[PDB]
């Protein structure tokens, strides 16, 4: 498996797994990594929805950042200043839960620009991304104010770009030859959308969560890589969540897209490669779901799980697994100093500061040796 | 290792590893489970700070619920109805970022009561826990309002019991034989605290985070299990983060509790069992840290890592590892069918519901089999 | 998922995963664990062929013991003395490579009786199991003679029971109500067999390796669990091993059991549950293999991987995953240590023993402590 | 951690973890990878002893290849043809058990030269390496003869280079500027040795198994990297193995090198870097072991676990962890395909070949698509 090794001290070429940080991206390539593929129920094996998209022009995007995903994203050895741009298909906790962790973690880890978030309005102010993000920041104001005492705060801001959820395949981002468009989904209530990213001839479709709708088939047409929700079977709804037969049946018809519906939709879309996700990918779930999709779609397919990666070039769409460090550490980028802000009041009172215990004796040993 | 196996078809007794869900609790026993031991920087091997405490009387508590920790908590096979009470030492994202995830995932998973959260206050309203949780609930307002359309809102509420962060060893909860007391910490700004849980003649202390202070050695005195921050060394600060010397030296004296200070602190407390946590536990960091500690403390000592477990009994404090499923699933409890509040208006508009794709034909085949 | 949890302090019942050591086996139940499911090529995710069978009368067998399987087998927390009987289907390294590690490690793990091994003859003496095992013992002469000086050597014998490979469904074992029959396979050269195991109404078939043959369909009919080889596709052969199309094609017609053949065979067998094994079980191989099998067979099917477990009952064959410890240990049994025979030659010379380093000093301190 | 990333589309330099196959080895550099560090008891976390050594001139060696190590070795993505040279410290199963798996597996994976094995003599013929490997090949004669029908048999040979175990730091290998030397150990009986590899001013010492002895401290002196056995504590011996107090005490005195002894030894040796191995490396064992060593040794130290890697250069010896695929595959090297031999009698008799099942019908669908 992999490319043929040509030399003893050389590098293994065309490696059968993706090792994050070890492969150059070419000018006419896209790399998409599934950093979370699962549910609102947590599990170590699948974080919640998150995709990282790296373009050969050097731009990098996050689409969705669900609870748990930060640990996958941080294992990619991408410096935090390259991952400042985040798109949210909707405001379920399992699609934006780890935004806080990107915001706060990315900032101790040396981001120097503000985060930029694109996401959808709702049917009124208090159901859209602008309201959501603004209150999150208040939610974590203790965290914000104490951190800002010691680190310039400009990177701790979040610039939100709220776009109209109702719009039909309209542009919501356009920069440096890259376009994002959105269109709506039908999912729990008004707000959710799907994105399409266009760049240098490629189209990548990030479906989000949805019951089957008429817009995705139209606007995802011809994607190089098309991602869509694909639910666990009604038989698995009974075994796993002990649901009555009637409610089990409805889930795969009213509330969610079934594997059979996914098959029809990808049959319509005709992409170079489809990707089913948002189901628990276990040894006793995955096969029936595959078979349901194959009822109606015959083309290249990926059954998504965490750390799956696609390389999109002219000639091919290649699925591999990424093998990344469990004991991850932040990795530094080329960015430099921002001089801390002198105009920040301490959030300590003298009362607390008087509580300090004397520990000079116990530390004098290591403290002495270290000062060489 | 473990108890002598005596039967061919029986059950291995007193197992060398803890299998969650497999052992009964007994009326004089406490079980403490580290569900996160890490840093604000995320990592598959270490979720951020979380602790689960199950008591002999059937009571359960989460102390801290940092980002990523839910996946570990979920692998315990404890029904969502039994973990409704959560205690926060401080408002840093790595000590309550997964609250939203408990709140949202638990509610979907049939939790029937509201979550209950105790946390400190700050030097003013916008720096304390009641303000944080209030704005957290607004942050996830879309999620709340849409889920509340098909599920009774009562489990979606969160009752916040704020307490004065300045109080010295005062009682903050008192129920069913169980007491918690708080005292202050010295950590980034006013607000952060430690807890001591007292029950049935047991005392268990949760340090949260702090620089060494005079309050912990006093009020933690003779704990069965005492938990305190223990930071990485200054040589490791220079190697892992590329800190210059002066700054690395100070991280361990002014901002954080060094291993040498932790030992001193535990030499004072004289507990049954001491736990160091809040450092990246790796094959190249851990040993120098345990050796800084032993300089000043020689009692029993745990170097915590995720899914480590302590059994408190009269005879001993026993450390084991937990071996849980990575492919976790929610596990049902006793609690009943609490019905939808049918007055709740839908959150869809007709403009969205109007885009449903027709998928009758595609689903006809499996619809028919499942019905018959 | 799993069974309804009924008390805070008690035990979760009918658990969705099998924790080895934590469940009783009932007088009318079979438990089959896959301890290896892989190939002649090694891999942490899949050891080579090995099967553990625990019967409700308290009998235990290993059918095959391929290279790498001991780590999985030793995670079952089964005492070494319960695992003395071993059936080999054939003599490829991936089916008996770990015999020696059972022999040696098991002996130090406690085993007190001889290992006992059943396996087939070949077309001449030097192609059979007696020759094989006897020469393996000579290969490890040094380890055996040196270990025997210190102990009674009885547990280091291996008694081999060779049976004719040509025989059609004849009994090779019959003890305590358990029967085993064998019949032939077509696989590399004369000698490999498949086993049927019968006890208390149940029938479990261990197919081993084989190109498709007339004996399996006949003698495997009506098995509770039928295990058979099921190969990787010809596309995957060209993709992963760079086979030119012609050779890739015949790999699936001449030499191995194709997925479609597997389906045809299990079609004729009509087991309660069929098991496919012996392929690399990766996110990018298993779907085309499953689909191959479903062309021709629609009864219950398992796609094996390591640590899969089947519980067999009158009412059901249930598939679970086992969750067992990676940091496994020797677990002590009832078996009691027997008296040696003061009559074996030492294997040291004095030239060697006169090289001992004087370490008295460096060991004095911890010595002093330990004599408490 | 790691080098600073300089570009969006570029490769992370000096990565904080080692991804096998991804790094060029410099002309004046050695890379040593621990592919097993455990015991004769099997465990997923710790294969039995195995070291892979890669030199900057393109030469590679395996020192020990114990049970279970092959899965780790195979994850390194080195073509079988580059790892034909194997050095055995001694003839315990946990040091050469997986030799049969290198032999068979690498042959079916396009190794085209014979394996070359160096190992010690014993006090008489039947306690040496030559005898041992001769009988290992006979033990697996069914596998050997059936394979040589279809694959050229040359690479199925093992040339054994036996050397005198008694020799005191004498060359046993010399080639292309690379020297291995051996000296005796005291372990179980006469035969075991330790090795030193010398090349290009570097010295790496592979301890093997031994009670403390006068030879290692003298001949390992000034090693760039030195490896020695470091046994579990006597207390851990009573907890984990239930050894009575006196038995547990002599184990660390007469039979093994205690951690305190390790430390004295390394204090004499003064290696640029020391490495302890051959203990179960667990959260509840490692710490006291490390404390043991530091009683007497203060220099750089690693506590070996599986997939740890050392880079040795002129400036530094760096420890890192290797992160490699669990789902491993053979990778092909540059070599010339070896044509078989037709003068090889089949190992099939017609009696078995007459048993083939016809499967043209079940296979006709996929057959047709695949041929076009
Ligand atoms: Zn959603
Ligand atoms: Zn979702
Ligand atoms: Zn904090
Ligand atoms: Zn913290
Ligand atoms: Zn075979
Ligand atoms: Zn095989
Ligand atoms: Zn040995
Ligand atoms: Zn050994």
């Amino acid at each position: 498996a992999g490319g043929k090794v040509t030399s003893s001290t050389g590098i293994a070429p065309k490696r059968y797994v993706y090792y994050p940080g070890s492969e150059e991206l070419g000018p006419d390539e896209i790399r998409v990594i599934a950093c979370g593929t699962g549910m609102p129920t947590a599990r170590r094996a699948q974080a919640a929805a998150a995709w990282v998209v790296e373009l050969g022009n050097g731009d990098k995007f996050i689409v969705d950042i669900g609870s748990g995903s930060m640990a996958n994203i941080q294992s990619l050895m991408i410096p935090a200043n390259y991952l400042t741009k985040i798109f949210l298909t909707h405001l379920h906790t399992d699609h934006w839960g780890d935004l806080v962790s990107m915001w706060a973690g990315g900032w101790t880890a040396g981001r120097t620009d503000p985060l930029e978030v694109w996401g959808p309005s709702g049917s009124r102010e208090d159901m859209g991304t602008k309201y959501a993000v603004e209150h999150m920041l208040k939610a974590y104001n203790w965290d914000y104010m104490t951190r800002a005492v010691t680190i310039n705060p400009r990177p701790g801001d979040i610039n939100v770009h709220e776009f109209d959820y109702r719009a039909l395949n309209e542009v919501v981002y356009q920069e440096n030859g890259v376009t994002f468009r959105s269109w709506p989904c039908i999912h729990a209530g008004d707000g959710p959308v799907s994105f399409a990213l266009e760049w240098n001839g490629y189209k990548v479709v990030f479906g989000g969560d949805t019951a089957p709708n008429i817009w995705y088939p139209e606007y995802a047409k011809g994607a190089d890589l098309a991602i869509h929700e694909c639910w666990m079977t009604s038989d698995q709804m009974m075994t796993k969540y002990n649901q009555p037969a009637q409610l089990a049946l409805r889930i795969n018809l009213d509330f969610h897209t079934s594997a059979q519906s996914f098959g029809q939709i990808m049959n319509m879309v005709q992409p170079r490669h489809a990707v089913a996700y948002h189901f628990f990918n276990d040894d006793d779930t995955r096969y029936d779901i595959y078979t349901g999709v194959r009822e109606n779609y015959a083309g290249p397919l990926s059954m998504a799980t965490d750390m799956m990666v696609w390389n999109i070039t002219r000639d091919a769409v290649t699925e591999r697994m990424a093998v990344s460090p469990d004991h991850a550490w932040d990795v530094a980028g080329p960015s430099e100093d921002l001089a801390p802000d002198r105009n920040r009041a301490s959030e300590y009172t003298q009362y607390i500061l008087d509580g300090r215990l004397n520990v000079d004796e116990a530390n004098a040993h290591w403290k002495q040796e270290f000062m060489g």
